[PDB]
């Protein structure tokens, strides 16, 4: 069960989120970690019973730019795996994608990563 | 609204969601097209007010190969943005994580993409 | 066998390429293809001894968006596989990479992808 | 100003390069790093002119996976920057793609980042 909780990225963002017995992930993405308004609704899935080898515990989740207050017009997608213990991370790979013109189609996409840790930063 | 609906991928799977009023994407992926427990729970993100320019329709959603019949311990997120009209498409780029020892982490995440259309291929 | 020719992409772009015979790739690329201020260096790789059971022939390469006519201040890679037959075409993905500060490094790379065919696209 | 060296990655891996003064890039890559029956061969490119503004440099280089002693029927392209200064890192992203038959030609690509530093990681 040690995925619900709140989750810090190296570069100041933050998500709380659930784990549904079942195998779904329900949240809220906060882009800084002292905001409000800057939430976006989290939702996602998660193998709810993983392998019996230390292999990871696959993930991913979407989170999109729009929210009561603001709109981006974009939506990231986080997939990855959660490892547990003291060392605990969700590391993912995610993309990001804007509407765009089919003009600029070709350039919608950003591609990146980022580990989030149970513990902040710096 | 026009996301709502039946979705076809090029290599023969399918995909039924919809659209919740505020900004959700619920529905459920058939990984084939004439099957029936290879279905898995699909949930995800979708910007609720696009904008005027012709622009995309920005969206996300994720997958776990798990369900009551199977499980692959891995997660499909999809990523990429809905045109409309009468050439429909749905346009993604998607990330496949498994869960891994540590020792195979590097290699646990397979990048693709993926038109939906919403009229089968052949 | 032909790795060596000319291609064209879904969107009428170019690259010329020698296919060194242990795995030298070098040639060039040209933003459209009708202009001579629009083109661009290229090197890369490929497997030069390929399996026997049909199987795709990996390859990589590098077009740094620099002449002496432009700077971009980026760099695409390409990675995927040649697949000849009938229909003899390279699918590919690619990492659009700009030269950031800091601050934007994260939204640095685009991600997509790209088909080439010995036949110009439409 | 200095890509030409020697850099390493989170996990111990080794590229020598030369930086050629418009853009080559050539060298070598070196799955472990002690060892010469695992090394491979490496070209690539790279802004030979970056902005002035403490830009990164963009760049990006190939390693099909052959050599004399071994073929993995596969190749990596690593595309991303350079940031010179007291920690000089070429952060980066890559694609590791091998040859597939058509059908499993949707499986053939990996995706992953690399951090390489001019001093050995732990």
């Amino acid at each position: 069960a040690g995925i619900t909780g709140t989750w810090y990225n190296q570069l100041g963002s933050t998500f709380i989120v659930t784990a549904g017995a079942d195998g779904a992930l329900t949240g809220t993405y906060e882009s800084a970690v002292g905001n409000a308004e800057s939430r976006y609704v989290l939702t996602g899935r998660y193998d709810s019973a993983p392998a019996t080898d230390g292999s990871g515990t696959a993930l991913g989740w979407t989170v999109a730019w729009k929210n009561n207050y603001r709109n981006a017009h974009s939506a990231t997608t986080w997939s990855g795996q959660y490892v547990g213990g003291a060392e605990a991370r969700i590391n993912t790979q995610w993309l990001l994608t804007s509407g765009t013109t089919e003009a600029n189609a070709w350039k919608s996409t950003l591609v990146g990563h980022d580990t989030f840790t149970k513990v902040k930063p710096s």
